[PDB]
Formats: structure tokens, sequence, C-alpha cells
């Protein structure tokens, strides 16, 4: 009776994200690759691959046309549905601005939502250097995604330019963007498998994420003195997110630590999130005592209600 989580990459960036997460190792999660491009799809490492629009595109891409991606997805609805079937939670990841992701990712999410799955989008917006038409297409896709998901995390690719130095490889920067989805999925998966002392379950995840719009999904790990405060600051202060914690009115917050986890520092962590939100936050709070940890503390935050 464990919740089934799947991650679906749509289009090239989404396919890239899936491949990098599989390489990094992700257990108990099923991956699905959806694309118009057959070359990319044949190099995908996902167990489940769906080629959409083969008649439309002959296995090439949609060439940055969103209408092609939308039509390709709608005409493969049943295959997408079969691939999703059994899922309790679906993450759809895609780079907005192109044709396949922009057009197909909202269809995929709507399919998941109408199968009852808790449906979370994690998408990118294009770099400014890609031009205003691409940004405008991406914007339309972001809006379409919001209509189709339960919660949406947007990562403006421009924020990657804030976290590199002059030498950081592009693949390394892309992995920092991948960590938003990967660590969010892993945090939800760990919350679900492990009974905590103050317990949170999938139903608590649905309460914070179902039908909520923009969201924030963060993780923080710290040790030493003031660890709980520092871990909580880390969980809510990502430089890559379009939606910051501010104005968040619902929050799911789980703290994992060793047997040394004090009530005092749990309150400290929670106050850091309440204060940073600058609202009265509806907090769903959990704790998990993992004795294998020694002096390490993990704070997972999901915030919605914007
Ligand atoms: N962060 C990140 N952004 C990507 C990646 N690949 C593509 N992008 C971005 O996603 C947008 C759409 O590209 P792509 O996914 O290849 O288009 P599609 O396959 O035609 O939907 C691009 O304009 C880039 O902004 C990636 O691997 N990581
Ligand atoms: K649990």
């Amino acid at each position: 009776h464990m919740a089934t989580l799947k991650v679906i990459g749509v289009g090239g960036g989404g396919n890239n994200a899936v491949n990098r997460m599989i390489d990094h190792g992700m257990n108990n999660v099923e991956f699905i690759a959806i694309n118009t491009a057959g070359q990319a799809l044949n190099l995908s490492k996902a167990e489940s691959k769906i080629q959409i629009g083969e008649k439309l595109t002959r296995g090439l891409g949609a060439g940055a046309n969103p209408e092609i991606g939308k039509k390709a997805a709608e005409e493969s609805r049943e295959q997408i549905e079969d691939a999703i079937q059994g899922a309790d939670m679906v993450f759809v990841t895609s780079g907005m601005g192109g044709g396949t992701g922009t057009g197909a990712a909202p269809v995929v999410a709507k399919i998941a939502k109408e199968m009852g799955a808790l449906t979370v989008g994690v998408v990118t917006r294009p770099f400014s250097f890609e031009g205003r038409k691409r940004q405008t297409q991406a914007a339309a896709g972001v809006e379409a995604m919001k209509a189709a998901v339960d919660t949406l995390i947007v990562i403006p690719n421009d924020r990657l330019l804030d976290i590199v130095d002059k030498s950081t490889p592009m693949m390394e920067a892309f992995k920092e963007a991948d960590n938003v989805l990967r660590q969010g999925v892993q945090g939800i998966s760990d919350l679900i498998a492990v009974s905590g002392e103050v317990n949170l379950d999938f139903a608590d995840v649905k309460t914070i994420m179902s039908n909520q719009g923009s969201a924030l999904m963060g993780i923080g790990v710290s040790s030493g003195e003031n660890r709980a405060v520092e871990a909580a600051k880390k969980a809510i202060s990502s430089p890559l997110l379009e939606t910051s914690i501010v104005g968040a009115q619902g929050v799911l917050m789980n703290i994992t630590g060793g047997e040394s986890l004090s009530l005092f520092e749990a309150q400290e962590a929670a106050d850091i999130v309440q204060d940073a939100a600058d609202e009265d936050v509806n907090m769903i709070f959990g704790t998990v005592i993992n004795p294998e940890l020694q002096d390490e503390i993990v704070v997972t935050v999901i915030a919605t209600g914007f």
C-alpha cells in the first residue's frame, strides 16, 4: 500500500533531465520518456518510452512549434494513459519555449490529473539570450501548465547564470537545475516510506499540493551548531526558483535527524519558515528520527498557497 511515483520527461530538456536523474540513481520511481524526436528517444535511459507525432514529424522534432507538440500528444493520449496507469503522483518535467515541451507537456499533465494523480510540473523558462519570441512561447506554455497541474515549479534558466563562475561546465549547471526535481522527488519518496515520530503520509502531500498553483520545493542539510536554522534557511532560499517562499500560505515541512533532534531546534527551523513566508502559514509538520544520522539534520520544505 505504498504510493507510486513517476517522472515524465517531455521533449528534449525533459528527456535530458530524466537521463541525468537515472544516471544519478533514483530508486522506487518509474521514469517515462515522451518525445517527437526518435533519435533522442532511442538514446533515452527510461524504462518506458513513448514516441508521439510520428505521422506528424516523421520522427524528427516539432522544430520549436508548440502546436505540433500539442497535436502529437493529444493523438497519443491512450499510450500516455497506459504509461501513467498505476501512478499516485506524477512529475512532468520539460523545458518551455520549444515545440514539444511547450505543447505536449500540458497535455501530459492534464492526462495525469484526470487519472487522479497528484500532478506536479517542474519546467524551465528559456535564457534571455534565446530571444523574446522563445520567452513568449515559454510563457504561454507556463500558463498552460498551470491550468493542467496541481502545482507548478518554474526554473528560469537565467538563474543558472547566477550560480556559475566563468568556467562552470554547462552540464554541471544543468545538474543544479535537475536537483530541484530530483531532491523534491526524493524528499517526498522518503517522507512516504519512513514512518516518522510526528508522522506525515502521502495524504498530507496531497493536502499541500492538490490544486494549488505555484509551488516551492526545497531541501537543506546541515550539521554543527545552529544546524536546524541553517538547514531550514537552505531549504527555502534556492537562487534558481521563480517562486520564492514569500507569501507562501501552505507549507509541508519535515525534519529528519538523529536521536539528538531537540524540540527547541525543531521550533527554530519552523519559525524560520513561518517568518520568511511573512504570512501566517498553514504548516503540516513532521519529524523523522533516523539514528544512522549523527549530527546531520535534513529539512524538507514544500510550499504552496501563493
Ligand atoms: N535547464 C535546462 N534547460 C534546457 C535543457 N535542454 C533544453 N533546455 C531549455 O528548454 C527549452 C526547450 O528546448 P527543448 O526541450 O530541446 O525543446 P523541445 O524538445 O522542442 O520541446 C530550450 O529553449 C532551453 O531553454 C536542459 O537540459 N536543461
Ligand atoms: K510516513
